[PDB]
C-alpha cells in the first residue's frame, strides 16, 4: 500500500506531465497522495496562469464576511457577519491597514502559534466564494475554469444525464481570515490554486480517520451535535492543532504559497488560514473513484448547511433514499 503513513506529498509535473489533467491525478493517487487526504503540485517552471496580477483592482467583493469567533483559543466557531461591498483594491487596503495586518514573525511556525494563540480575538474580513476567474484564457494547462464537469463525470459513469454547472470561485483573504473543518460538497475533490499573495497553511486528517475527528468534533460541540447529525457540513467549527494532538487525532499540515495547487480528496477533512492579503481560485472536481464518495456523503438537512443548485441532482441520483429529507432541509 503506497504511502501508508498518509503523509502530505509534493508533487512537481514537468510541462509534458501537466498536459493531461484526469492522468496526473490519476497518477498521484497511484502513489498514495489521496490517503493524506490533501496533496500539493508545484508547476512546471515553464507555466503560469495568467501574465500579470496588475489589473485585478476593480473586482467586486459584494459581501465581504465578518470571521467573529466565540469559545477558546483551541475550539471555537466564527459566523460570518456581512459587510458592505469593496472592491479588490479597496479590500487589499483594509488588509495592509494597522489594524488587520500581519504581525511581524520569524518563520511560518511563529507565525501559526500566533495564529492559534490570538486568532479569537480579532474577526478578520474574508471576501469568499465569489464566482468567477483569473486564469487567462489561454492557458490550457491546469486552468480551473476549463476542468471536466462533474455532472459530465457522473454521466460517463453512471450514464445519467443531469442538470446543473460547476464554475470556480475566487477567495480574497487577509491575517487570520480562517477556512473551517469541512470536507467538500458530497465528499468531492476540490483544487485550489493561491494566484497571488501570501500564503495559506492547511490542516488535513486523512480520509480513513475522518470518523475521529468527527467524533471529536461531537464531544467538543455538544449543541451543535444535537442539533444536527452533520454540523461540519455548516463549515463553522475550528479545532486547534494542539488539541488534535491531545485526542490523538491523525493530522497533518502543510504552507501553500503563491503560484502552487492543492488538491483534497474524496473525504479529507481540511481547515486552515491566510497569513496576509491573497487571492486563491477553486473549484469542484469528481474522478470514478469519487462515486463510491459521493453515495456514502453524510448530508446536513437541519438547514443550516444550505448549498448550490447543482447539489440537487448528485443527491438525487447518488442518494435517492435521502433525497425527501434532505430537500426539505434546501427549502
Ligand atoms: O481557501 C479557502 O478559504 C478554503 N478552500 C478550500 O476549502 C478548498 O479549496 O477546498
Ligand atoms: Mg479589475
Ligand atoms: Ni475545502
Ligand atoms: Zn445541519
Amino acid at each position: 500500500a503506497q504511502n501508508p503513513n498518509c503523509n502530505i506529498m509534493i508533487f512537481h509535473p514537468t510541462k509534458e506531465e501537466f498536459n493531461d489533467f484526469d492522468k496526473y491525478i490519476a497518477y498521484m493517487e497511484s502513489q498514495g497522495a489521496h490517503r493524506a487526504g490533501l496533496a500539493k503540485i508545484i508547476p512546471p517552471k515553464e507555466w503560469k496562469a495568467r501574465e500579470t496580477y496588475d489589473n485585478i483592482s476593480e473586482i467586486l467583493i459584494a459581501t465581504p464576511l465578518q470571521q467573529v469567533a466565540s469559545g477558546r483559543a483551541g475550539v471555537f466557531t466564527q459566523y460570518h457577519k456581512k459587510k458592505k461591498a469593496m472592491t479588490v483594491g479597496e479590500y487589499r487596503h483594509l488588509a495592509n491597514s494597522k489594524k488587520y495586518q500581519t504581525p511581524p514573525h520569524q518563520n511560518f511556525e511563529d507565525l501559526e502559534r500566533k495564529y492559534w494563540k490570538n486568532r479569537i480575538y480579532n474577526s478578520p474580513i474574508y471576501g469568499a466564494d465569489i464566482s468567477g476567474s483569473l486564469f487567462d484564457e489561454n492557458t490550457k494547462q491546469w486552468n480551473l475554469g476549463h476542468l471536466g464537469t462533474i455532472q459530465d463525470l457522473l454521466e460517463k459513469e453512471c450514464g445519467v444525464v443531469i442538470e446543473g454547472v460547476n464554475t470556480p470561485y475566487l477567495y480574497f483573504g487577509m491575517w487570520k481570515t480562517t477556512f473551517a473543518w469541512h470536507t467538500e460538497d458530497m465528499d468531492l475533490y476540490s483544487i485550489n490554486y493561491l494566484h497571488l499573495g501570501e500564503p495559506k497553511t492547511w490542516y488535513v486528517v486523512p480520509p480513513e480517520h475522518g470518523q475521529r475527528l468527527e467524533r471529536l468534533a461531537r464531544e467538543l460541540f455538544p449543541g451543535s451535535s444535537r442539533g444536527c447529525g452533520a454540523f461540519l457540513r455548516h463549515k463553522v467549527a475550528l479545532i486547534s492543532p494542539t488539541v488534535l494532538k491531545e485526542n490523538g487525532i491523525p493530522f497533518n499540515r502543510i504552507t501553500q504559497e503563491a503560484g502552487e495547487f492543492m488538491v483534497t480528496f474524496p473525504y479529507g477533512y481540511h481547515a486552515g488560514f491566510n497569513h496576509g492579503f491573497n487571492c486563491a481560485e477553486a473549484i469542484n472536481f469528481a474522478t470514478p473513484r469519487w462515486i463510491d464518495y459521493g453515495k456514502m456523503a453524510s448530508q446536513c438537512s437541519c438547514g443550516e448547511a444550505r448549498v448550490t443548485f447543482s447539489m440537487d441532482a448528485f443527491v438525487r441520483i447518488l442518494q435517492p433514499e435521502r433525497y425527501d429529507l434532505w430537500k426539505r432541509g434546501q427549502d
